[PDB]
């Protein structure tokens, strides 16, 4: 059908069809007369997977021949989503498979919808790991993703009476055709025990053994014939484990619980033992694997020339004391040499400045679970503080602040401090965030080792986030400037010379309308709701958080509703306001915000005076595959975090790439996005970081805003009196009380500027031609936000490897 | 190589090799330079499995077209062993696969040894189910095996310091290529709740839901192109299950525990809730499946014309009240009509008369777990006892004895009584056992419904138990009389005309010597022990039990040792005494017997005066794949149960088929085996059932035997004084005390006759020609003990279906 989906050669289509029927018969043991769509999806998955295998074997082969430096990306999260369409895109099989399935009387798009999301992540951090693996494969780096094969990923979200209910994401029920179990590379992981000191150093003894069994998933690069590996570990009990008899066998579950379930907190720290076990489990098994591979080429001087370990936040911070333990206790290197190797090997990416997200593990936990790692952490701390003392003599305050050990009722290890001490590079994930790390939480560390601190602004893979999710847009771009841009997104600047072309303006606007029609129909089919596709699609999709200020959006929505009721017969630009996202199950306030959003929807969507002029939709079960549907359908992207709270964001970039205008604060990567496009092409409002600081010094009094803004007072009165909760008048008292007395994120401080800025959005939407010209200026400058740029920068400035766009042979 | 292994056609071998390399590349994602023997085994398994698939699909297809009466074999146990060689035998692929693997530079026998036993059974009962499925497929019956996919089968047995240690049988670690998950046929199973009575009858409400997910394993018939299905259910939690969040997800394990582990008791009842859950789980899911299949052809009059349900012991007895519950509560049949359907559908196989093995479930357990089933059991009991009262007026004693409810401190349901009431046929498993059921435990039931009681003498599949395990013997037989006998074992009688043929005598004796050389070498390689292959191989392999009297064997072994020490320089026929078997983990006395066997071995095997004249070996981890090795190597089969305790036995038949002479009691199928061969061709000794009864009436005084037999007194003195346990003199006090005061199985009563009979065995072994002529008379009359005979009898006399030996098309 479309050019960027590749060729459907007669030979190719014939072979896909005979192999589809082969898998249906032999692999699935079905005849055509009993096959369900699920069977047909599986037969297609096995057929496409067959095209990965030779390329996978040859890539791993080639890395053995060439022995390049190897990148290990350690993350507790890989938010992969569906694999089938991504695999077809990267192997140029998409049109062939469409043709092949079409001729067997099947609709490939219908089969794609059967695949479960691999939801092994919470949001931005997990999805950044998935975009990174894609770019690492596309740039020909000998890169391995290492994490945990959770049996249960991020929970499925149901709305019941407007409340979030959680249910278990049983993503493996029907099998995962993409993974290959490697039970032959199973490795022991140790817990508990105690430390004996002998003549020949320290010995970790009387430990509990859990087995780590790896599952390999292929990561195909974009048409370069490179297939990298994501290795995920699964917890297994040893067979002599607990070994009356029956109970011992049933108690195997205690050990296997380690890999059972993803912790569902976004940008929040829960200090639970099971979480600590997950962190050690992935680090211990991964480092044994790294070292085994290194030794198959006594001398660890060359370790950092052959190995880079990237730490995705502090979650795998124990890689630092673990590497020391292996090098000192088992390989018998002296401390100083082992430490040199560790620092040149490890690099740390910080993702947040929110204090409630920073990992601070109680010492009693580490003491019981990892007694040796705690001894090593104490030794790191002493030698680290001896360097601080020598550089800043007499600055006892500095020693206290920089300590890896925090004093208090309970002593804690500051895992961020451990990561900075033990890494040659510390990076933030957007320029403003990296600047904030050097001015505030890590100022002391910056003054000691300025050279360690870098910026690597986040990116998104334009394969998933344009070609895959928005083929129509990819095609009209490819008509004008060709296909090269998909692996070189900077080429999108060539589109600035089409900003006054009538045909291109028409085509950009037609694709957006087609995406909106397609999304509006998806809503009717799967969730019986009737949206006006001529309306402006105002979309805020991200995890539910106070700092992301869904509540600010709620205040705008209620303002639009109150303005319609005041002057019913006046023209307003019609809007579909769509808000979606999961709350962490224990985050009470996030669960209350979901309930308020649906409560507003119940009043607004059933007011006859409002008509189709204002619709409020809560998008259920927001996940990667729903993002692929709604982001191409969006006109306005809502990026409205309090300045200084959103480290980067990556939703922001997805919408920029897909032809939505951004209303946002100068927060995270919003700042670089406005710089790339021009501020006049961005709906910027509200406090800068500097303004938030001034308000904090003076003191935030929400009452002042309530007393000065009648429109805002009216909304707070509506919430309090039960306008939005007639049966339970007091339902939202916790929300009002927080906004008036305990708002860390200063929602009222940005209310007036937000509403005025939303009026400018409405005004521009009335002029479709100028709306679309501004869209083109955004798409055309979105090239910086490719994760290919991000990874090339990690590779050159941190890992010391040169990316490559050259094909491996097929 | 040998004719009964089929043809190795040039076309066939070429295709096996290209498909082996296809699976190695695409299925296993390995190149040849990294493949382990385990990879090569898997590539061969996937290649052979490809030959099953078309035949499997067409067989299930054919049963839909023809809609024959369908047999459902319900068992908690299927002791399948390895599948690879059995599949090749039944598809005639064995020589082709040998040739194909040979040309790729691999030894097929080495790859066969990598396959894990499917050990989803304890011993005789589980293995009878496996032999039955094979014969049902071979006789073209539309038969389904239904059971539980245990994650852990019968435990692996390690000997440590001569003690049994148990470790978890993790048989799925590396994957099962033979099974096909069918998550699309997942069915709900209900537990707990309560009963509401409404206008429209009883309703089971507020239940806990566990999901049953089926796994299908193919059961190929012998060269008839029939492939039947074994469906095993796995416990899965529903996704709203327990639905703070983390703990709810981890608590899913409580529901999935149902299918976690096989209860490892042979011929013993443990009244545990988890065991009761396993029994209902398999019955509830199976009956929904049976009924779904029946409805795809309102009218249940024809149910028994389309459905037979065979109950393998009382373990699935709840099929009776469950079928009633479905027919009455859900389908709204009247009681009387539903009961008629149930009785004509169900048949019950009894496997034991040992009181400690009979299932008697406490009422409080059924009351909590299955409240409705208990109401139905009470209703069955009342109507059943009303028939007894009418047939035997005034016989109140009879009413008490026949009740399904036993009175006592705790009330119990007698599941055997439930099975007889609810079945049109009750069978024992050997003629003497079936006679004992009518004279003793079921005399009352026999007098009410004489017509229900049948015999179906057990059998073994000559595919696994001759062709597969003893190709050399199968071949020399096939040289004389052809291949037909493999599916018609009665044809072995034609061998009686070769009993005076010198060439055949030579060939029978050569195969036995080759099997002994091969077994002796297997012992050295895997367990560093040096046996004389010229010695008589005296083998007792079976579960460790008091009733099976391994202790009697021990007393003989110690007698031979004491006779050598008394007269060191006298000639004795050399013996390798091999005893093997697992004890149930909680069976203290069985664990003590293992320790005594190894304690005897430590004294005997290290006495220089003994030399290679007497060796005592404990065969570790006795299981199906060890039986396939040791049974062909055996000269003497030990079947020495107290008369009336061994319902049938099936080990006895395996050895008869494989050229061993039997020393045994007139117990179980030993009686029919001696009748078939002639008593003069059998080493029969000891009390008959009648003699045991006489001793019981008089009273068993073990002291009398100890006082009258000096040789026996000496052995008991050795055990007591620590001759066999120098470091712990009192180690065996429990064994002596039981033999002297509490021996239910009368070991001393059979000691003198056993030793004298063992002297006759030694005397015949000195005359190899006459030993082998007696072996030929045994092999030649073993045809009755084919499970093909057994199943043809079940089919004609119970299920009302005609077996067939006609090929399906390929
Ligand atoms: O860099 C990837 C994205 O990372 C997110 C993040 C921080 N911290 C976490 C987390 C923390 C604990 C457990 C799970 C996730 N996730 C930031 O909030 C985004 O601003 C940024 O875009
Ligand atoms: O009929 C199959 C064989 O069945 C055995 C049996 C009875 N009972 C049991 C059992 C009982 C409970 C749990 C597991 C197994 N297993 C008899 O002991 C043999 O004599 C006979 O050969
Ligand atoms: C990209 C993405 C995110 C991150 O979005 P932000 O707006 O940066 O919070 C979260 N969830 C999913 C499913 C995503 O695809
Ligand atoms: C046949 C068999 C049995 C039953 O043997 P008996 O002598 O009848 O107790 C037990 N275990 C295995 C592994 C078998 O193959």
């Amino acid at each position: 059908q479309i050019s960027v989906r590749g060729l459907a050669g007669v030979e190719n289509v014939t072979e896909l069809k005979k192999n589809f029927n082969r898998h249906l018969h032999f692999t699935l043991v079905k005849d055509r007369n009993v096959a369900t769509p699920r069977d047909y999806y599986f037969a297609l998955a096995h057929t496409v997977r067959d095209h990965l295998v030779g390329r996978w074997i040859r890539t791993q082969q080639h890395y053995y021949e060439k022995d390049p430096k190897r990148i290990y990306y350690l993350s507790l999260e890989f938010y992969m989503g569906r694999t089938l369409q991504n695999t077809m895109v990267n192997l140029a099989l998409e049109n062939a498979c469409d043709e092949a399935t079409y001729q067997l009387g099947l609709d490939m798009e219908e089969l794609e919808e059967i695949e479960e999301d691999a939801g092994l992540g919470n949001g931005g951090l997990g999805r950044l790991a998935a975009c990174f693996l894609d770019s690492m494969a596309t740039l020909g780096l000998a890169a391995y993703g290492y994490g945990i094969r959770y049996e249960f990923g991020i929970f499925n979200q149901k709305i019941c009476g407007g409340w979030q209910m959680e249910e278990a994401d049983d993503w493996l029920r029907y099998g995962n055709p993409w993974e290959k179990a490697r039970p032959e590379f199973t490795l022991p992981v140790h817990f508990y025990g105690r430390v004996e000191h002998t003549s020949q150093g320290a010995k970790w003894v009387d430990t509990q053994v859990v087995l780590a069994m790896p599952y390999d998933t292929p990561v195909p690069g974009y048409r370069n014939n490179v297939v990298n590996t994501m290795r995920l570990w699964s917890a297994k009990a040893p067979n002599d484990f607990n070994l009356g008899y029956i109970q011992a066998v049933l108690d195997r579950n205690l050990a296997e619980n380690i890999s059972r379930v993803l912790y569902p907190n976004d940008n929040f720290f829960e200090g639970k033992e099971l979480r600590l076990k997950q962190e050690y489990f992935v680090v211990a098994a991964t480092l044994q694997d790294i070292i085994r591979r290194f030794k198959s080429s006594t001398n660890f001087d060359a370790f950092p020339d052959k190995v880079a370990i990237q730490l995705n936040d502090t979650h795998p911070s124990l890689a630092i004391p673990e590497l020391m333990r292996v090098l000192v206790d088992l390989e018998r290197l002296d401390w100083d040499k082992a430490w040199e190797v560790t620092v040149k090997t490890c690099a740390y990416t910080n993702h947040t400045v929110l204090p409630e997200a920073l990992e601070r593990w109680p010492v009693h936990l580490l003491e019981t679970l990892l007694p040796r790692h705690l001894q090593i952490i104490y030794e790191i701390n002493q030698r680290f503080l001896n360097r601080v003392a020598a550089a800043f003599p007499g600055d006892v305050d500095r020693l206290r602040r920089m300590s890896l050990v925090e004093e208090g009722a309970v002593k804690r290890i500051n895992m961020a401090h451990l990561c900075i001490a033990g890494s040659h590079a510390v990076n933030g994930v957007a320029r403003i965030h990296s600047e904030i790390l050097k001015k505030t939480i890590f100022k002391d560390f910056y003054e000691l080792e300025p050279h360690k601190f870098q910026n690597k602004t986040n990116g998104i893979t334009p394969r998933r986030w344009l070609v895959l999710c928005n083929p129509g847009l990819a095609e009209i771009i490819a008509e004008r400037i060709g296909e090269e841009y998909i692996s070189d997104l900077d080429q999108l600047r060539k589109l600035l010379s089409y900003v006054d072309d009538e045909a291109f303006i028409r085509d950009v606007a037609k694709v957006k309308q087609e995406n909106k029609l397609k999304f509006a129909a998806y809503l009717e089919r799967e969730y019986k709701v009737h949206i006006n596709p001529n309306s402006l699609f105002d979309v805020q999709v991200k995890r539910i958080h106070e700092y992301k200020r869904q509540l600010l959006n709620c205040l705008h929505v209620i303002t639009l509703y109150n303005r319609i009721k005041k002057e019913p017969n006046k023209f307003v630009v019609p809007r579909t306001v769509m808000i979606g996202g999961k709350a962490a199950p224990g985050y009470h306030m996030a669960k209350m915000i979901i309930k308020l959003i649906t409560a507003i929807g119940d009043v607004v969507n059933h007011d006859p005076v409002v008509g189709d002029r204002l619709r409020v939709i809560f998008l259920e079960n927001y996940r990667v595959s729903l993002a692929e549907k709604v982001i191409p359908a969006a006109d306005l992207s809502e990026q409205i975090s309090t300045a200084g709270t959103e480290a980067s964001g990556t939703g922001n970039m997805k919408f920029m790439l897909n032809g939505a205008l951004t209303i946002g604060t100068m927060d995270g990567a919003n700042v670089e996005m406005a710089e790339e496009a021009g501020e006049e092409n961005f709906f910027i409002f509200g406090m800068r970081v500097e303004d938030v600081d001034r308000l904090d010094q003076r003191g935030y009094n929400a009452q002042e805003y309530y007393d000065r803004i009648p429109e805002l007072r009216q909304i707070i009165e509506q919430l309090s009196s039960g306008f939005f909760s007639p049966k339970q008048p007091d339902l939202f008292k916790d929300i009002v009380n927080m906004l008036m007395h305990h708002d860390r994120f200063k929602v009222f401080a940005d209310y007036e500027e937000y509403v005025k800025c939303q009026e400018r959005v409405s005004a521009l939407y009335k002029n479709p031609r100028e709306w679309t010209r501004m869209v083109i200026r955004n798409i055309a400058t979105s090239g910086k936000f490719s994760s290919d740029r991000t990874i090339a920068q990690y590779a050159r400035e941190i890992w010391g490897v040169e990316p490559s766009r050259q094909r491996l042979p097929a």
